[PDB]
C-alpha cells in the first residue's frame, strides 16, 4: 500500500499564448503563426515570367513610344510596370483607359506582326518634335501618321484587312485632333475630318475636336486611341476622310489569357517565389498574409489582423475532460521525449518515462490539421485594380467595395478557423491525457487506488520490472490481487 504511478504530461517555461471559442488567451506549449506579416524587399523573377516595363508603362509599350524597344516580343506572367514611368512622344488620350489596359495584360504578349496599308495618295509616316527618338522627329513606331498629297490631295481611304488566320487580332488605331481651322486644313485639309472602322458585327465613327488644350511636349494637340478586336472569320475597314492615325499591323492575341500586370516601385532580384504583392515578393508557407490586398499569383490570402496564431500543442502549465490544468495539477518540464508519460516512486527509486501511444496519437490528430483544410494554393493572377489616383464614382465605387466586401468574409473565416482549432487541439490533448489515465486505471483493475491527482497508490510491491510491465500494458493484474486486497481492505 505504497508504491505510486503518477500519469502526466510535458510542459516549458513559458509558452505562447492563442485564442479560444471559449478564451481569450490561453498558454500551450507550441504555436503557429499563420499570417505572415514579412515581405521580401524585391521581386522573384521565377518561378513566373517577369517582365519589366521600366520607363515604359504598358499603353506606351503597346503604343511603340521611343524607349519601349525591349517590351517588343516580350513574354509574361506578371507586366510589371513602374509608377514613375514617363510619356515620351506625342500627348494623348485613351477613352477607357483602364480597358484596354486590362486587355493588353491580361493577353500576356507583345507580339506585333506587320501588314501592308496601301493608303491612296495621302503622304505616311507623320512625325513630331514631341516623340523624340534619339532627339530625331519621330513616332509611335506602331502607328502611321497620314498627311496629305502633296498636291492637296485628302482622299477617301477604304481599305479592309481580312483575318483568315487562328487567332483574334488587336489592332491598335487613333484619331489626331488639332487646335483652330487652319490646323486640319493645313494637314488632312477637309474640315470637319472624320475617321470609321468596322467590323461585320460592329461600327465606331470618331468626329475629330479642334479647339485650344495645354501645352504638353509643346503641342496643343491631341491624339485619341481606340482599338478593334478582329476574329477569325470577321474583318476591319478603315474609312477616313481625314485625321486617321493609322495601324502598322494587329497584335496576336492569345485564346487564353492568363497574365496581368503588377504597378510597383520594387527591383526585381534573384530569390524564388510564386506570389508578388506591390510591397515585394512574399516567400511563405502561412495560409494568410497583412501584406497588401494588391497580390498576384500563389498567394496567402489578404486578412486584417496582425496575428493569428494556431496552437500546435496542449495547455502549458508548467513546474473538456479536466485532466490537464484539472485533477492533473500541472505538468513536467522534465519530460523532454514525449508529450505524456508516467512518474513513478517504489521502494527502488523513482522514475519518469514517456508514453508513445498517447504522444503519438495527439501529434497524428494535431500535426498540419490545417494543410487538409484551408486548400494549398489559391492560385490567382488578372483580378481588378485595387487602389486608384483619384475618385470617379458608380464603377470605382463598386469596385472598392467588392475588395472589401472579400477582405471582411475571409478575415472572418480565418478568426473563426483559429479559435474553432485551438478549441478542438485543447480539447484533443485533455482527451489523450485522460484515456491515458484511463487506460493504466483499467490495467490495475483492484489492485490500485485513485489518489485523486492522477496518480495510483498501488497496493502491492511494485519494483522496476513491475512498473515497466505497466507502461508497457504486460501488467498481469491476478499475480499481485491476493496481497494487493489484504493491504486494501486491513
Ligand atoms: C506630320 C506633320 O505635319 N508633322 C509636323 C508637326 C505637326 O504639323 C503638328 O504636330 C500638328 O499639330 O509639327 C512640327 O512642327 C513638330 O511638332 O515637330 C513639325 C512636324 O513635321
Ligand atoms: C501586419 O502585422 C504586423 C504585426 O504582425 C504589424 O506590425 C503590421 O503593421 C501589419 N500591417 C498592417 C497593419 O498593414
Amino acid at each position: 500500500g505504497n508504491p505510486v504511478i503518477c500519469m502526466g504530461h510535458h510542459a516549458v517555461a513559458n509558452g505562447t499564448m492563442v485564442k479560444t471559442l471559449a478564451d481569450d488567451q490561453v498558454e500551450v506549449v507550441t504555436a503557429q503563426e499563420l499570417v505572415e506579416s514579412q515581405n521580401l524587399p524585391e521581386l522573384c523573377p521565377s518561378p513566373l515570367r517577369l517582365v519589366d516595363g521600366q520607363t515604359c508603362d504598358i499603353i506606351n509599350g503597346a503604343l511603340g513610344s521611343p524607349g519601349c524597344d525591349h517590351l517588343n516580343g516580350a513574354e509574361w506572367d506578371v507586366f510589371i510596370e513602374r509608377p514613375n514611368a514617363v510619356d515620351t512622344c506625342y500627348p494623348f488620350d485613351v477613352p477607357e483607359y483602364q480597358s484596354l489596359r486590362s486587355i493588353l495584360a491580361n493577353n500576356g504578349k507583345f507580339e506585333f506582326i506587320a501588314e501592308e496599308f496601301q493608303w491612296n495618295t495621302v503622304k505616311q509616316n507623320g512625325k513630331s518634335g514631341a516623340c523624340k527618338r534619339a532627339n530625331v522627329n519621330d513616332f509611335f513606331n506602331r502607328l502611321n501618321w497620314l498627311v496629305k498629297s502633296d498636291g492637296n490631295a485628302y482622299p477617301l481611304q477604304n481599305l479592309t484587312k481580312i483575318n483568315n488566320g487562328d487567332y483574334a487580332r488587336l489592332y491598335i488605331w487613333g484619331v489626331h485632333h488639332p487646335s483652330t481651322d487652319t490646323e486640319q486644313t493645313n494637314l488632312y485639309k477637309n474640315n470637319p475630318g472624320g475617321v470609321t472602322v468596322s467590323t461585320k458585327t460592329s461600327q465606331t465613327s470618331v468626329v475629330p475636336n479642334i479647339g485650344s488644350r495645354p501645352l504638353v511636349r509643346g503641342q496643343s494637340s491631341r491624339v485619341s486611341f481606340y482599338w478593334t478586336i478582329v476574329e477569325p472569320g470577321d474583318l476591319i475597314v478603315f474609312n477616313t476622310i481625314g485625321n486617321l492615325i493609322a495601324p502598322r499591323g494587329h497584335y496576336k492575341l492569345n485564346n487564353q489569357k492568363k497574365s496581368t500586370i503588377l504597378n510597383t516601385a520594387i527591383p526585381i532580384g534573384s530569390c524564388v517565389s510564386k506570389c508578388h504583392t506591390d510591397k515585394g515578393s512574399l516567400s511563405t508557407t502561412k495560409p494568410f498574409q497583412n501584406i497588401s490586398r494588391i497580390a498576384v499569383g500563389d498567394c496567402p490570402r489578404y486578412v486584417k489582423q496582425g496575428s493569428l496564431k494556431l496552437a500546435t500543442g496542449m495547455r502549458n502549465i508548467p513546474e473538456l475532460f479536466g485532466a490537464i490544468a484539472g485533477f492533473i495539477e500541472n505538468g513536467w518540464q522534465g519530460l523532454i521525449d514525449g508529450w505524456y508519460g508516467f512518474r513513478h516512486q517504489n521502494a527502488e527509486g523513482t522514475g519518469t518515462a514517456a508514453d508513445l501511444k498517447s504522444t503519438q496519437a495527439a501529434i497524428d490528430q494535431i500535426n498540419g490539421k490545417l494543410n487538409r483544410l484551408i486548400e494549398k494554393t489559391n492560385d490567382k493572377y488578372h483580378q481588378i485594380e485595387k487602389e486608384f489616383e483619384q475618385v470617379e464614382g458608380r464603377i470605382q465605387d463598386l469596385e472598392k467595395y467588392v475588395e472589401d466586401t472579400k477582405i471582411d468574409l475571409w478575415s472572418y473565416n480565418a478568426e473563426l478557423l483559429v479559435a474553432l482549432e485551438n478549441q478542438h487541439t485543447i480539447d484533443v490533448t485533455d482527451s489523450e491525457m485522460n484515456k491515458l489515465f484511463e487506460r493504466v486505471r483499467r490495467q490495475l483493475r483492484e489492485n490500485a487506488e485513485d489518489k485523486g491527482n492522477g496518480c495510483f497508490e498501488i497496493f502491492h510491491k511494485c519494483d522496476n520490472n513491475c512498473i515497466e510491465s505497466i507502461r508497457n500494458g504486460t501488467y498481469d493484474h491476478d499475480i499481485y490481487r491476493d496481497e494487493a486486497i489484504n493491504n486494501r481492505f486491513q
